């Protein structure tokens, strides 16, 4: 398996593009930035409101718990690799302790209403308006060779009242490479595609987009999660009772993957449910014949299949958004 798009990015780039493990760091001034208060809490991290000393401007600290240097590594170059890409997080400086060195990740201010407060007062076109800035977001970040990994709401940072959005959290993120086999240990449970549940390591840029799918199911149907796994098997289970095992079962052949086979006595045999089995009279606003279509082409088994960030885009869900970035 290989990418359908953006496959080759950093084969063509300098090795010291995705060489992440040569990176050297420029240090900044440690002294001018402090903490405020804990935003909390990691298990590498705790991350903290901050104020830069020198004009009073909010930031977002995030000190890394003592820490592989590699991953410290990874996660540096990439937020380097992408800063100034649309609704990319902004790294503006990378700070350490002068003895214990103790690093410090220091990020442009996000004023962030959490999703359970600020999803339920979001209308049809807000979802369209936020979905597509997101997308902006991961077609930049797959454009440049990169993986996020852990897309979810709680890596999702809105200030509504600046209609502003930015993707955080790259600690997981990864650079492409055609063939490479990936950690399956990614995402979070509730967003884990099928390719790290059947154990496919040869996974891509779609497993974004399947995140996304959950993420964007969760919106507008308000069942949060959507797929509500208690564990990695039950995920799958979930998963199925949906999609169907008919197109689970051409997966596992197509990719030549068989489940252990407790795990395949637990998916067991399921018919596909409509999405509009979904829809309800307290979500009816925000589903659309065109919302339900954009699902459908995000949430499909076959990771080949699903649409990439740029495609989704031209979707005629996005019709409306679209139209207002117009002169
Ligand atoms: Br506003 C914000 C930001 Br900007 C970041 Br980078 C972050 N990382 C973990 N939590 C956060 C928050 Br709440």
């Amino acid at each position: 398996s290989k990418a359908r798009v953006y496959a080759d990015v950093n084969v063509l780039r300098p090795k010291e593009y995705w060489d992440y493990e040569a990176l050297t760091v420029q240090w900044g001034e440690q002294d001018d930035y402090e903490v405020v208060r804990k935003v909390g809490r990691g298990k590498y991290s705790e991350v903290f409101e901050g104020i830069n000393v020198n004009n009073n401007e909010k930031c977002i600290i995030k000190i890394l718990k003592p820490v592989k240097k590699k991953k410290i590594k990874r996660e540096i170059k990439i937020l380097q690799n992408l800063c100034g890409g649309p609704n990319i997080v902004k790294l503006l400086d990378i700070v350490r302790d002068q003895h214990s060195k103790t690093p410090s990740l220091i990020f442009e201010y996000v004023n962030n209403t959490d999703f359970k407060v600020l999803y339920p007062t979001l209308t049809d076109y807000d979802i369209r308006y936020y979905i597509y800035e997101l997308l902006k977001a991961l077609d930049y970040c797959h454009s440049q060779g990169i993986m996020h990994r852990d897309v979810k709401p709680h890596n999702v940072m809105i200030d509504h009242e600046l209609r502003k959005l930015r993707l955080i959290d790259w600690g997981l993120a990864e650079f492409y490479h055609p063939g490479k086999e990936y950690n399956v240990r990614v995402a979070s449970r509730y967003f884990k595609g099928p390719e790290l549940l059947v154990d496919l390591q040869d996974y891509d840029y779609s497993l974004d987009m399947w995140s996304l799918g959950c993420m964007f199911a969760g919106m507008i149907f308000r069942k949060e999660p959507f797929f509500y796994g208690h564990d990695n098997h039950d995920q799958l289970v979930k998963i199925a009772k949906v999609l169907g095992t008919d197109g689970l079962n051409v997966y596992l052949n197509k990719y030549r993957i068989e489940l252990d086979p407790q795990l395949e006595a637990l998916v067991g045999r399921h018919s596909r449910k409509p999405w509009l089995k979904f829809m309800n009279a307290d979500n009816q606003h925000l589903v659309s014949p065109e919302a339900i279509d954009f699902l459908d082409k995000l949430l499909r088994y076959d990771h080949q299949e699903r649409l990439t960030a740029l495609e989704a885009m031209t979707h005629p869900y996005f019709q409306q958004v679209r139209a207002a970035e117009n002169s």
